[PDB]
């Protein structure tokens, strides 16, 4: 499916910016097993990125395992130029955060993400940038994913939750992102003071 996505320009600080609170949650709901972890997540863009603000309720974090997707993490995936290929191509995205903000990337630079986190009470918050490489516009269309790692106590993941891809393949395979369309930018961005 489609997420419309609002223009706008938040401060990465893991703090909800009051910008956020005028966009609307998205809720994931392909949940690999039963588990009382839940998540949500916002987006906005600007001439040069994407911001993602996901929240994740989660009583326990975990992160001694070494492998990243074996931690507490949330996983953003973009096809920036919607080629819906069925590998992914070199403009491809695939960056991992874990809730301490350690940063891993699977596919595609790393120093285009910038991320803080904020340990909540039963859980974390997100508040992520990917820089763009092309110039969005109102109307441009992007493949995106959302994934949430559940890890344990034990130290290794015990689920997933994915807002668009069921089938475990949106690591390897781009045509399983669903779409985000940019929408909302004043056209005449030109603005006198006024105090
Ligand atoms: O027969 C089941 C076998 O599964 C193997 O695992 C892999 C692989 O080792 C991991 O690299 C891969 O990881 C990806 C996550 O699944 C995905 O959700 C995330 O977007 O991207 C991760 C980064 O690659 O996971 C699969 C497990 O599903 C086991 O290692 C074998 O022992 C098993 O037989
Ligand atoms: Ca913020
Ligand atoms: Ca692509
Ligand atoms: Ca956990």
């Amino acid at each position: 499916k489609r997420i419309y996505v609002s223009y706008g320009s938040p401060v990465i600080d893991g703090e909800v910016d009051d910008i956020w609170n005028n966009v609307e949650w998205n809720i994931p709901r392909i949940y690999s097993a039963t588990t009382q972890t839940n998540a949500k997540f916002k987006l906005m863009w600007d001439d040069n990125a994407l911001y993602v603000l996901a929240e994740v309720y989660d009583p326990v974090l975990n992160s001694a395992n070494s492998t990243p997707y074996q931690q507490d993490s949330v996983e953003i995936f973009l096809d920036e130029n919607f080629d819906r290929a069925i590998s992914y191509q070199s403009d491809d995205l695939h960056y991992r955060v874990n809730y301490n903000n350690f940063k891993t990337t699977d596919a595609g630079d790393i120093l285009r993400f910038y991320t803080k986190t904020k340990l909540l009470p039963d859980g974390y918050r997100v508040e992520a940038r990917i820089a763009l490489s092309k110039k969005p516009i109102n109307g441009t269309i992007m493949g995106f994913e959302f994934q949430v790692n559940e890890a344990d106590s034990s130290a290794r993941r015990v689920a997933t939750i994915n807002m668009f891809d069921n089938t475990g393949n949106a690591w390897q395979n781009p045509s399983l992102f669903g779409e985000i369309k940019l929408k909302g930018r004043s056209d005449n961005a030109v603005v006198p003071i006024n105090p």
